[PDB]
């Protein structure tokens, strides 16, 4: 049925595929894509603590299943740097550095699974019971700080590979200060065939960049810069030697094989849960946001609960057959897109690109030093520096968008990267009450010759109505502006309505400019709880003054909270509930003629 | 000067003191309230942890320095309950149970006094800084369940020395449940006289309580019911000696004599900062809502600020001479006032009558047996446990009001007391968003005949404008309601302008009812910086379709931000910025005619 279609995309979009004018196109995106996911893949998988398959399992199981159940026709999911970072963290934390290696290695990877295992479940969920709106209140300068603070930290972490340093470091509160003063205590043990192998490598990584960017087409395929950088490297640092004389550290043994099915042991899961919800909200981000982005510049939708499926099955999927969480990238899906995706075909071709190095390439990178894969991180790592263009932007525009920002920032380098992301998203939130918690009120009058009412205030030719205060607030009256609104409303008509009634009792016992106090409720969205008591007690009090309270404007849901509240007995009735201020004023002054005679 | 006379509110309001009419009615409320203070200040005193001449210590500083700072005439300070709960919590929890006694006593009181001094500090720095606004944000539900749930924790501590058990117990998760079971596996091991103390003392209690209140006056001064009943039970405990056979437990030494000046070791400080803290906000709570109370009821004022320094120099100076942190209760103000107080002269009375019972009475209350404290305790809880009648109150009017209540409630009887209070405060703040997330948008017509323009939904009078769409929202435009405005705009208006730019450029490369839409900002009080960047992107985008946006409505204050945030160059400027909807609606008009020619 249409639901079987829409839970499996792929059971839709594939018949209707044009075998002429895209599968050449994708064909070459995916070659593309596959020679930039090895080198990536190896690297990201270090950065995370694992050993090095991981980068190529995760770079071939996640874009199947995601192919699959996806939404998305340019987004590439697979081992991207934030989340390999979070990744990092949880394992070196779970298990340290202290036969013995093979150990630490198999309680690594068990710990990885079970994180990879949680978020899969986690946005599995979030997608079922239909909270994809939630990925919405992640605001774009939330994600901006976020992630250029993270890359702070990773550019930090592979300093020390890339000199050849071997220094402990943590990503614990202030860790990236005493990480790089660590750094620069230990610059005298530098390795110098390791500094000689990074700086090669970086000179061939941007020789090769700018050469096939500015240099002429001559090639269906573009020039894989990463690729051909690994296996110069990998070449050198084996016929030189550069492992055993020199003690250039190089990636181990990387074995031959399909991955082996394995079990995510949820012993650790009180460990591990919380690290689990963080990488499992930071993939759902990145990832939408790509979808989304893709989607408006290409014309077309993707269904924010459908993507959280997709990338739920994957991550689950991928646990059982030996990954660590994969995500979409925007760097990866813009080389997609640049190559000529069109579907997820590309996504399919790249992946079996990394199955036929999986099983047969595999150890000839047993000689790869592990500078030339800091080196790869680094020049990545080019995308997400560029965002700190975004800080002046918001400034000029909005400060309080300027503050979600840089508290983000500040949050994931000078303390937990974590604890940054849930200190960014509360203050992300309290920007929507600090925008709406001292509105703007105005006393109204008539434009004359006219039948509208504005601002006396802003618009100097409006006079008031003799008899008739008419007051008007430009916002929801909730439970951040309540108090204020009946603050502002003594102050600006004038009158307090308690106090007048105290000096008429202790006159009365010793021996107001208005009649008729009309709200505009045009722009009241709506009224929670502590609104409706508002109200019910402005009405009160200027009831005991004598003076009628008009409502001229309300919406209906306003109007249905009101009575469910019950604000339409002590008073006020539905008949003093008018449409426009003009035909409240009308309604007022015919009152007052009428009782005159 | 002024600010001298303010900043000691005595030294003006004392001499003023009309001598004939008010000393009387204050002496008579003094010992009233003194004959109050005694067997309760002893009975806190307990309920905290502490030994037994704390409660007559903590009620006589306190009171003195209140008179002199403060500016409520009707509030007595003073060991009240659910505060001595707290630091009853905070002084076990560092000094468990395990020569001995007094080593564990010395310790104890120790605690105490950093306890006090800490949240004197932060209760001045608040009044010092002009925060005083921010015990506003304590809602009257808040503070409703929570002082409810903390008299749950306080009958149920009582229970044991009521019956004669042993039972030991915590504060911490759960605990009132686990508590409650203890008590029932160990009523086997109850203890008879004590039942028998207990019972007597609350019989005589009531007695004395409803003779005085329905029988007839034949006294300037009521029955002081709590004292007669500690003075007939340490009578009844010393003759039939009740200690040492049927082995009651009895309070200890008091010790004869002014409190020994002492200082608080900050030794402890990041142990107890944090109790400190809930302490002191519990503090101001109740006794600035108490001082607001009887200040609204008798006609006066109270300043929030200055009741801050007044609170915090109580505590402070009560730090160094052996006291507890005090605070207002809402019994002893309402027995003060019903008794006839009419100034801070009441306070100074009631602490003269604790001072002479420090000095001289003092250690005939050995003989006290602890079971006639506790019954005092539960027959003064009354007061708390009658407020469980404002959850259905709540609950017909305002639900969301209701929930603070529960919440809290639950928070502070089923998790800790602390944390009770931080999450209703949270759900509190909470619920302002939840009310103005989802406002009551709307699109306007015109009355016939009428230049006022309602809602075209609930009054169906009211007729469109040929080529105008005018659409109101009601409530702020910010982070917590952006997305869903511009959801509801291009709903209620009936056009999506990106969709509509992407129809006519397919059509046009392949070879809308309106033309003006009137946003009416009456209701807007405030507008964030995401709500700038919503409406420069509403604009944008009408713009491209062809459709002139005129705001009719805007307070000052949101004309500037929007001037700020830089909305006033992308198409809009500030002369399509109109006082009322109608004022817009002819200007829009006009332009359509004298453009077709
Ligand atoms: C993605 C990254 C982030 C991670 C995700 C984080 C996830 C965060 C999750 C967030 C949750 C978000 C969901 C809320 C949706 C809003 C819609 C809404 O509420 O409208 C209402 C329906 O809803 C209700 O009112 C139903 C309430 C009943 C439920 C409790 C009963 C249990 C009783 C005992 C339970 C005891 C159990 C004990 C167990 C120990 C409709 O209301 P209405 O009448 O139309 O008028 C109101 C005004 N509006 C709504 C119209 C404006
Ligand atoms: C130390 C650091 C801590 C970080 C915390 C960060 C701060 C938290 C951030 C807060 C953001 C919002 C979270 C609150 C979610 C409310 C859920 C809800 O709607 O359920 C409601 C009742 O369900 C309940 O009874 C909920 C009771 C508690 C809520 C748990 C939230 C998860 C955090 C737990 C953490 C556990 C920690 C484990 C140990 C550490 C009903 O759901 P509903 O769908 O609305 O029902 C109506 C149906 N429709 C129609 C509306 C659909
Ligand atoms: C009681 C129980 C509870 C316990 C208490 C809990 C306590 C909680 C405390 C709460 C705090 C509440 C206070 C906020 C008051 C609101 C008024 C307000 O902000 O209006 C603005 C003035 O304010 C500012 O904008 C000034 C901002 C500058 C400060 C930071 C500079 C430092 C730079 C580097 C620092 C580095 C240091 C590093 C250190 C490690 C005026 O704004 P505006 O231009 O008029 O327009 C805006 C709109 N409005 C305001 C008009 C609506
Ligand atoms: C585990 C449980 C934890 C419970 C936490 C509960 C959740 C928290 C609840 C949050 C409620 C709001 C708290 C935020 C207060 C903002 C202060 C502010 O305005 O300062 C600003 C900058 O100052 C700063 O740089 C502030 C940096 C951090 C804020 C610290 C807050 C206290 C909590 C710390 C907890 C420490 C924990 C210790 C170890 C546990 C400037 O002040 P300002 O006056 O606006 O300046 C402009 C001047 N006028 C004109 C406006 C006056
Ligand atoms: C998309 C590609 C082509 C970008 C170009 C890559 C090469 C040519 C350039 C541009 C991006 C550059 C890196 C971007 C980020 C940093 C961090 C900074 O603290 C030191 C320089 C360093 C390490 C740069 C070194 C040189 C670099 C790798
Ligand atoms: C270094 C980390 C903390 C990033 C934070 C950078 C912030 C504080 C800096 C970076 C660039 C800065 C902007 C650079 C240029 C201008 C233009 C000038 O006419 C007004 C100030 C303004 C708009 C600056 C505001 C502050 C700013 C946004
Ligand atoms: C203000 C005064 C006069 C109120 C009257 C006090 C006496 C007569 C009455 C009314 C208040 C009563 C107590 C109020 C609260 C409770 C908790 C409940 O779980 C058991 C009964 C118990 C313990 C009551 C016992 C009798 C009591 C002490
Ligand atoms: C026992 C603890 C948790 C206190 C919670 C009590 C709550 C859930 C109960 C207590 C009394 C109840 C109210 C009692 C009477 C009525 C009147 C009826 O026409 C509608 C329901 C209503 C309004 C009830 C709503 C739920 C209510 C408020």
């Amino acid at each position: 049925k249409n639901l079987l279609l829409s839970f499996f995309p792929i059971l839709e979009w594939l018949p209707k595929y044009n075998l002429k004018e895209w599968l050449l196109g994708d064909l070459i995106a995916g070659l593309t894509v596959g020679s930039l996911q090895i080198p990536q893949g190896i690297a990201f998988a270090l950065l995370a603590g694992l050993p090095p398959i991981y980068g190529l399992y995760s770079s071939f199981f996640p874009p199947l299943i995601y192919a699959f159940f996806g939404t998305s026709r340019h987004i590439s999911v697979g081992p991207f740097a934030v989340v390999s970072l979070l990744v990092g963290s949880v394992v070196e934390r779970l298990v340290p550095d202290d036969n013995g290696t093979e150990a630490r290695d198999a309680l690594r990877v068990q710990v990885a699974f079970t994180l990879t295992f949680l978020a899969g479940i986690i946005q599995l969920a979030l997608g079922l019971l239909r909270l994809g709106f939630l990925v919405d209140f992640l605001s774009e300068p939330l994600i901006s700080g976020f992630t250029t603070g993270a890359a702070i930290h990773i550019l930090l972490s592979q300093l020390k590979y890339l000199l050849g340093l071997k220094i402990p470091r943590h990503s614990g509160p202030f860790s990236v200060i005493y990480s790089v003063i660590s750094v620069f205590h230990n610059i005298p043990n530098t390795n110098i065939a390791t500094l000689g192998v990074s700086l090669l490598s970086f000179v061939l990584l941007l020789v090769v960049k700018e050469l096939n960017k500015r240099f002429k087409k001559k090639l269906p395929v573009p020039i894989p810069a990463e690729l051909i950088v690994v296996i110069l490297a990998t070449l050198i640092s084996y016929y030189f030697n550069l492992a055993e004389k020199y003690g250039v550290s190089i990636v181990g043994h990387i074995p031959k094989g399909l991955p082996p099915p394995s079990v995510p042991d949820l012993s650790l899961f009180p460990l591990v849960i919380g690290d689990a919800i963080a990488i499992a909200i930071v993939g759902l981000a990145v990832s939408i946001s790509v979808g989304k982005t893709f989607a408006k510049k290409h014309g077309y939708q993707i269904d924010g609960n459908q993507e959280l499926i997709a990338l739920g099955l994957m991550n689950i999927v991928g646990s059982f057959f030996s990954c660590y969480p994969a995500t979409g990238s925007f760097s990866r899906s813009a080389v997609n897109e640049s190559a000529g995706g069109k579907t997820q075909v590309a996504g399919i071709v790249a992946a079996l690109v990394v199955l036929l190095v999986l099983l047969f390439l595999g150890p000839l990178f047993y000689y790869l030093p592990k500078a030339v894969l800091a080196a790869i991180i680094i020049v990545n790592l080019k995308g997400l520096l560029m965002q700190f263009k975004d800080a002046p932007k918001l400034w000029k525009v909005d400060k309080l968008d300027f503050l979600i920002w840089l508290v983000t920032f500040l949050g994931v380098v000078f303390l937990s990267v974590e604890i940054g992301l849930l200190v960014g998203v509360g203050f992300s939130l309290l920007t929507v009450l600090l925008r709406t918690q001292r509105p703007r009120t105005s006393v109204l009058g008539r434009i004359p010759g006219t039948d509208i009412y504005r601002d006396v205030k802003q618009y100097p030719e409006a006079e008031e109505v003799p008899g008739v205060k008419i007051f008007r607030i430009d916002s929801p009256i909730y439970f951040a502006n309540s108090e204020y609104f009946k603050e502002r409303l003594k102050r600006k008509t004038g009158v307090d309505p308690v106090k007048v009634l105290a000096a008429r009792k202790k006159a009365l016992k010793k021996i107001v400019d208005f009649h008729t106090l009309i709200l505009d409720f045009s722009a009241v969205s709506f009224v929670d709880t502590v609104g409706v008591k508002t109200l019910k007690e402005i009405v009160k009090e200027y009831r005991e003054i004598g003076v009628q309270v008009y409502l001229a404007g309300c919406n209906a849901s306003v109007v249905e909270k009101l009575e469910r509240g019950g604000f339409f007995d002590d008073g006020i009735t539905k008949e003093h509930l008018f449409l426009s201020v003009h035909d409240a004023v009308l309604f007022a002054q015919a009152r007052k003629a009428l009782a005159e005679q």
